[PDB]
């Protein structure tokens, strides 16, 4: 009775995992852009010397974006959770070859 | 300086990134929980009786993940945008070394 269950499932986690990496790395896309913001008045400045004088005001960038720092060593513990999904040295780790029921099996 | 929305917004995608990887930890968990006792069960149908009438009840619901080809690649390249957010083994990154400390090593 799984077959009423697994009509969905697959796609709900193929999905969901899909749009969480997704998330995540434009999370990790914005700190780049906010530190960005220590020149956002580039060409205007050259052209324009009022556009210059803002620039000594908005000469910011970093805020909230530094907080790399309990929830840094938590991001290491995901490799560790990847690794643990990773075959490390070999794939034959407590599963091994049957398919008994095959009737003269040609290999 | 950045602040209105920066009041909040670190604790809201602070929280949101960390359901992310608990809500993936869960789909990898039941994919086991599915494909437990399978072994135990389907080829245990032709040894044991009372086995082959459980089979008679629930013989659809076992193997529902055998694409696990492709798939692990993109995990693999997941690793790697982590190793590239990472210093990994230069570690002078916004950071410097010191080792201002020996007081006569003697020992």
């Amino acid at each position: 009775m799984s077959i009423v269950s697994q009509t969905r499932n697959k796609e709900l986690l193929d999905k969901k995992i899909r749009s969480e990496i997704e998330a995540i790395k434009k999370i990790i896309a914005e700190f780049d852009v906010v530190k960005e913001s220590v020149n956002e008045l580039s060409e205007k400045a050259k052209t324009d010397p009022q556009a210059a004088e803002k620039l000594n005001k908005l000469i910011e960038g970093y805020t909230y974006g530094e907080e790399r720092k309990l929830y840094d060593s938590a991001l290491s513990k995901i490799e560790k959770l990847i690794e643990t999904l990773s075959p490390a040295r070999s794939k034959s780790q407590s599963t091994m070859n049957q398919r008994n029921r095959n009737n003269r099996k040609i290999v």
